[PDB]
RNA sequence: AGGGCGUGAGUCGCGUGUUCUAGACCCGAAGCGGUGUGAUCUAUCCAUGGCCAGGAUGAAGCGUCGGUAAGACGUCGUGGAG
């Protein structure tokens, strides 16, 4: 997360060239920064804090995933069947 | 002074009684000491071999599925532990 890979994500991720904060941007970046948070956690098992930011960031992207499959049910199967087929 | 002790037959053989030192009339311990013999029984150990019909039970582990942010955990199969 020093923004080269977080622009690279976001560009990688945008419906549309200009496309900074949709739900599949937010729920993409939301999914990096849960797996670098689970890897610094495995590290430092005690950091009841960061890990209460790891759990705060699951329930956000697991509200924007619903809002994407209430409007779009098979954009967000494509969506998770990018990031993680969702296990 | 009074008193104690003292004022010629012995000695050597043989026989014999008792006795001394020797086992000492004879028999009998449990045990003590010295030096050896034994681990072909047995106790433990050492090296090197053998042996344990048959039938049960179903531990870790591994895998599937479920679960989770990752898990824990559940489920099923596999597995064959003591
Ligand atoms: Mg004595
Ligand atoms: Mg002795
Ligand atoms: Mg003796
Ligand atoms: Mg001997
Ligand atoms: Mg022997």
């Amino acid at each position: 997360m020093d923004a080269a890979e977080k622009k690279k994500i976001i560009e990688e991720y945008a419906t549309h060239p200009g496309d900074t904060g949709s739900p599949d941007v937010q729920v993409a970046i939301l999914t990096k920064r849960i797996a670098e948070l689970t890897e610094h956690l495995k590290v430092h098992k005690g950091d009841h804090h960061s890990r209460r930011g790891l759990m705060l960031m699951v329930g956000q992207r697991r509200r924007l995933l619903n809002y994407i499959a209430k409007n779009d049910i098979e954009h967000y199967r494509e969506l998770i069947a990018r990031l993680g087929l969702r296990r």
